[PDB]
């Protein structure tokens, strides 16, 4: 995250790290928890994934130097990736994670919602990006669970902005028009979350931008609610 700041422990309790350990253990992308053995986060976070055995999945995280040998991690039965992904920036960027066990939600561990039936046409105005990525371009992952508030904007807009892509109804854009917040390399996968009448909902998961933080280039999510009835597909 650029332009962030740090957060507290159990402020962002879906927030999850998923760490790869080949050829060795490292933050690999976010990640959340939306129900009891399952992760939603990004396609694009498994290119050089040879396959579910070398990824641990951490919840309950504020500074990745809590991790240690006897830190306790879910395994990963499954990682389903959307049919029709290529690559991040065309799209279909989302993936699920099917763990080897059940969580037992905690104050540390808890699911976010996903976006409602009912709530297609809600206009969101307390957004937010969560993770450990870059706070600049040529930087390393952060070791405290970094936050910042971004407003959306309209995919008309974003388009404008990115003339070069191709921007559909199931991405959605957040950014400010001067730059200095935005996620960045390694928040990949971690939820663009809003507040709804008090209740959290994952709109969004961090996929894609030019540079970070660079004016009039906004962070590209891939929609969520766009995805609801694959994610409820793969979790029946
Ligand atoms: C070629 C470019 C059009 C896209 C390209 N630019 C990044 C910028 C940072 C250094 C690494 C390359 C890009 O994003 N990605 C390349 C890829 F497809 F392999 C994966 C993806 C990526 O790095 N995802 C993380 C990310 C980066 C910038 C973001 C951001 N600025 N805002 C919100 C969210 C943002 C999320």
């Amino acid at each position: 995250i650029v332009g962030g700041t740090a957060s507290v422990r159990g402020e962002w309790p879906w927030q999850v790290t998923l760490h790869t350990t080949s050829p060795t253990q490292r933050h690999l992308c976010g990640g959340s928890i939306i129900g009891n053995q399952w992760i939603l986060t990004a396609a694009h976070c498994f290119y050089g994934v040879e396959s579910p055995k070398i990824l641990r999945v951490y919840s309950g995280i504020l500074n990745q130097s809590e991790i240690k040998e006897d830190t306790s991690f879910f395994g990963v039965q499954e990682i389903i990736i959307h049919d029709q992904y290529k690559m991040a920036e065309s799209g279909y960027d989302i993936a699920l994670l099917k763990l080897e066990t059940t969580v037992n939600y905690t104050d540390s561990q808890r699911p976010i919602s996903l976006p409602s039936k009912g709530d297609r046409n809600v206009i969101y105005t307390d957004c937010w990006v969560t993770g450990w990525g870059y706070r600049k371009l040529r930087d390393k992952i952060q070791n405290t669970l970094q936050k910042a508030k971004i407003p959306l904007v309209t995919n008309e807009e974003c388009q404008k902005r990115y003339r070069g892509h191709k921007i559909t109804h199931k991405m959605i854009c957040a950014g400010y028009r001067e730059g200095g917040k935005d996620a960045c390399k390694g928040d990949s996968g971690g939820p663009l979350s809003c507040k709804h009448n008090e209740v959290w909902h994952l709109v969004g998961i961090t996929s894609w931008g030019e540079g970070c933080a660079q004016r009039e280039r906004p962070g590209v999510y891939t929609n969520v609610v766009e995805y609801v009835d694959w994610i409820l597909e793969k979790t029946q």
